[PDB]
């Protein structure tokens, strides 16, 4: 580790108090996993998310941070905007949406996680 830093915090769900962060130098450990019950990184045990709603993974090539919607039954809205669950019946995995500092995700009825991204001079 040692490059950049992303931090997230569950603001309203059946697990208020879960936070997720990682460095831009993390490879197979970076891709976060927000979900109800599973190997996911955030435990949002809300019926809205059968198992996993969404996650995050970014690129250091174009320095971009985007999240995806794994079977977005309820849907994952970024900054109050359904960016990856635009098609219900489709339940498509969706394409990675780029998140930003001060953003906000909602993968259910009220489960909303704060999106923060800060650097680190090491």
């Amino acid at each position: 580790l040692g490059s950049s830093w992303l931090f997230l915090e569950v603001i309203a769900g059946p697990a208020i108090g879960l936070q997720h962060a990682v460095n831009s130098t993390s490879s197979s450990k970076l891709p976060v996993k927000l979900g109800r019950v599973s190997p996911s990184d955030l435990a949002l045990k809300d019926s809205e998310v059968s198992g996993k709603h969404a996650q995050i993974t970014w690129n250091s090539t174009k320095f971009k941070w985007e999240l995806v919607d794994m079977g977005s039954l309820n849907g994952t809205l970024v900054n109050s905007h359904s960016i990856s669950h635009p098609d219900l019946g489709s339940r498509k995995w969706g394409n990675p949406v780029e998140l930003a500092s001060d953003d906000i995700i909602t993968l259910g009825t009220t489960t909303k996680v704060y999106v923060r991204i800060s650097s680190q001079n090491e």
